[PDB]
């Protein structure tokens, strides 16, 4: 894809993963309540960011960033949670798995925005590259 | 519809509403352009409050919040914004229009919470209504 | 009773659920420790302002307030804990079964207090409901 | 009277008390001095406060909230201080005895409001009411 | 006049000022809300403080400062401002007016003053006079 | 007595003393209201902390510390107050009496901490005297 | 006098009024101790701050400062203070004694530095003067 | 040309830069006057730091920086504005002008500093890169 | 000069100076370094203020401020330092040489100014004065 | 030994330990992660510091601190842990070892010190013991 | 002698250091200045506090602090410092030999305190020596 | 080598030179005490995070970081140092030389990761230039 191409799904991911983590932040049940709680409302703030931005890198590029909640679940990649009750190793399961996910979006990235010439969108996506990478390091930590 | 019935409806419009402000947000155009894009950010903060609150209220009453964008397009009364540019003043009026909206939709809540004796969503849904008539009166001046 | 009554109970309950979430606090066993130490501290902080603010409304609607911790154990609706050592599910169980009791208290409270006419109070009553209905839901949450 | 009615009064009351508290702030006598010269400003801030409020409420309602000092004086239901020296005393019955009246004009509008279905404006009279209930227990210690 | 017969005047306009631009402030119209609702603030807030200031000087000089709304109705020079409903250049056209009016009434303040040797007043003044001078600077930038 | 059966009674009378400064802070009349009660809640805080503190050092020291207050009445020495309505003067002749009381107290623990070479019990013991001692001057003070 | 020897004797009285206001603080008997024991020490921060500006003013103006105790109490206009127990009502009156003192001289440093075109100087002391005059007017009217 | 002859032009467009919006900071006319007023000053604030920074990044490099206004005007390839008057629509329009040439410098800078291995001026000039073309989005917006 | 003009040759001397004192912060030289480093900054800082201050009395004068670097040479009295090397010493014999020059320049400004009766430009030529006195004071004791 | 010599173990010790609480705090496995991630960060910060109090306390009496780590793992007591992978309670076990060992440690210390006549090593010394003795309370409660 | 003796003396001393380090504070030469400026200031900060210190703890040991500077030289051990210039090196000389002196001061202060079982003084005296045996040491370093 | 080979040589020197820098930190002796005592605390600060991130980094990349300090002094490059006083000027040749040192590693690191595709390291890598270069350019304006 163009660089904008791959902005708009980034876009269309983090909506749907704002969505998604916030399930898990009202639905988790288990003595890990308190913890998950409040690591989730990080981790969608986060994407509420990372949604805002990836949309103005867009209109910088002179292109159109999605717009409705419409277009973006006909963009994600991501698949949306219908459960409504979860444990914390599930989620923690599910949030890894969108991460590593976004890593390898953020990889093709950062390289067609290279071969384009575009410099700033290139740092951009490798400064998200380094906040995914340091969390999955840790959900897996996690996880073991 | 029962309060629960009503919270899960106001939810739907929370996250719809908080896309469509985003592109208020990225979209402006004029001289205008800085109060705008400044208000707006203000604007969908609240409405991610605004949907956490509503959900986790859907929660403490015993029910299921929307967990999924799909299921809140599909209880929305929020129409969806397709256009990608914008002036001050069209801006403006949507919102005026969708604030309009949400007032009836929480003196609804207010009205039938009593019924049932909810003491809490009750306050939840007057408070609300206090932000939201003072927002309308502040956008009725700016647009005479 | 009359609203004065209700809210000499409430406020003989808030200074032995004080001591009581200080035993939770100082005898907590378990890999949990650090987060119920941190929590239960929190909430006894919660119940010191509260003993002072129903103390202080009875004396502004013109009664007396409990003076002595004598008069608070005559008074309460709550059983004191006797043990010394806890293991967080234990402390949970407690703190949410004296939670579900002061909530319906609570309840009388705002109920008689408006066929009183007693405006002020009722709102404080309302408060606290919002409040105790979300630490029951997290509790609840936590023990599932 | 209608709501916007009593809202214009306690509008005009609001003024004339942030004129009357500043003598007594300008004017006290007696080794009491630092404490009421300091206390003095605290509540005229509050009037201040309340004024903008009251006539906010206003516009916000459709109607006109007085904008002179003469409408201001022609609505008062408080007597302006003329004398231009105090003691302790004098200035806390009189700051009692109007604190007083406008404890009683708060409940008619909360009262009156709630018959028109005005959920936000009783609110905030229950709130005002709320703090005047407090303020009048501390001046009635405080003289006695 | 004498140097606290110009301070009692000033502390007149002061109070009718303070009413004046909280007119402004709340019925300002035009897409020009926000802006001017929130200078107004800043504005009548400075004139609170400049009333209190006037009124105290007042008082350290020996004499008595106005203490009702009715002695400042007698001794401002300031027209009050009827009017409920105004559009951004009208309400900075008075503003504009009053304060060119309150430099030369601090320069008599400032001249008178120095005369009698009251070297504190005059810097008062003075002070006063900076403030007033950057703000009409301002206010005839923005109308040009 | 052993150090930590010191600790225990010391213990009793921080939340003896805890509710019977609340006393004084509700009931205070007089023109020194203001003051006293400001002063009297900084005082239970500080009880309320030392409360726990004693508590905690019990624990540490592989003891048990009081846990309901029925026990707490039981090992007190301070007695406790049943009026409710009272002057300054009274109030702090009681708190300086139980100052005096505690303030031996502390020495005894200090001392016996001392003698079983417990080095951190005895500056806990030395901290708490040296606050004691200041208000005591203060107290002293006050009265004189 | 010259400008450099009236700021070497106001420099005698700042050192002379530290430690005289100290005395008041430290000795101070009544239920007024705690205001006058807080407002005595916000005025010897003030003589501290007071006593190295007249001494760096000193310096730019190419002048000695005293820097001993003993050119201090040589140069001092001010008594010094030997009794070590005082009642509120005799502190102010003292302290008032030495403003009204103080007062004049910075009269004369405001005079004489003009005549010597010393346009900093003179601002400084009219600066002074300006704190001066309140406190005076506050001091009186505690004492009325 | 190498690395740090763009860097020193660079250097030189700052200051003239910095002197620039200045001028549009003081003279700008308009109802817009306070947003562009506030918005000159941010930006200027900017170029002072980007000044700053570029000159020791040469001194870092080995070389010499600018170090008078003359070097500055001989190196500089932004025109210096004579006029002192404008309106919004022009000063926005230049800035605009100015910012796209400062962002091919930049990409210039970028791409040499790489060629040469200068890793740290690369990302110094991808920084600021990110920066401009966000402002010159919001600029064009702003134009539209 | 008339004051205006006063006014514009220190604004064109407070932009050479800011220039100037970055040269000496980038080209320090010496184990002095550091200390010089972070003086020289705050001392750039202030310049920039006193040259935005100039600039806008100046136009609140109703006339013209420089804006342009081509008229700021053409209107300096301060020479250009064209070295690029220097130790601490040198740096502070110029400053102070450029300071005693500025304190001359504001002398008159505020001496034309008072004959003019132009009572704010004369006490922010006070202002000036007091602080450039106190720092060649510094000055001057560094190099004794 | 004497008291440099204690120290100067001590200070080995804690350069170990910083080493050593970092393995656990990268290497920590399981849903405990964040909580043991977070608090071995707060632990490694604690003994930086007594690494450094340690060392200095040792300069002031005139003796040579540890400056290789060469020198530390020579004086230390603690083994060094080599393995890179732990849960939990492993960490926990391991670091409340260490911590009664630097407890026996810290008692000679005051002891020695003691009769040596160095008060401030010994308060040094009691400080320390009083925080160890807290959280090693908290270590036993969280493996219990 | 006896405690409160010491005590007095101590209190001589600090009034005595308190002016004299601002003469060194006022009239330091050489290039370095600015550090001793700003160091002799926190040192002069801290004698005031000492003094506060000593004269409360001598009250609340029931007996008179001295109340004047005449009784201050009377007592002190301290030589003043008639000399008006002086240069880094001296500066700290003197302030190292009045420390040492302060230092065995203390000692004899902590000593004599623990034989009559005074605990808070004895604390009192310990914490002075370990902050003056960290100064003194970092003074010595510094003319090493 | 491997990244991750670098990675741990570099974590190895940046442990050995927190340790060094400590040495510097305590034993400084001259003039320059202060300033250099300050400093080398925030350039060991940056070790420790340093030291940290390296390590994060290392496991990440999914493998093992040094967890020893054997391993540690196995690994650096750096020498350790075994001296015990020194002066400013050796010092600061000291950190300058291992500084450079850094810079070359850092370079390698960079270009490394680049061949292999790390985005992330190579980003950090030339952040940590970045600074290595800033202070490289002062060390060495230091010594000049
Ligand atoms: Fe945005
Ligand atoms: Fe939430
Ligand atoms: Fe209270
Ligand atoms: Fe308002
Ligand atoms: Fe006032
Ligand atoms: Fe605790
Ligand atoms: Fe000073
Ligand atoms: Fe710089
Ligand atoms: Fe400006
Ligand atoms: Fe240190
Ligand atoms: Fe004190
Ligand atoms: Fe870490």
């Amino acid at each position: 894809m163009k660089t904008f191409e791959i902005l708009k799904h980034l876009q269309a991911d983090a909506i749907v993963l704002f969505m998604k983590v916030h399930n898990f932040h009202w639905n988790v049940k288990g003595t890990d309540f308190f913890n998950v709680h409040k690591a989730t409302e990080e981790i969608y703030e986060e994407f509420a960011d990372m949604f805002d931005d990836l949309a103005e890198r867009i209109v910088q590029l002179g292109h159109h960033p999605l717009v409705t909640l419409s277009e973006a679940i006909k963009l994600t990649r991501v698949k949306e949670e219908t459960k409504t009750s979860f444990h914390s190793k599930d989620i923690f399961k599910e949030i890894l798995e969108d991460y590593k996910y976004l890593e390898k979006e953020f990889k093709e990235l950062s390289n067609t925005a290279e071969k384009e010439g575009d410099k700033v969108t290139v740092t951009y996506a490798d400064d998200q590259l380094a906040k995914l990478q340091k969390s999955i390091w840790m959900l897996q930590a996690h996880l073991a």
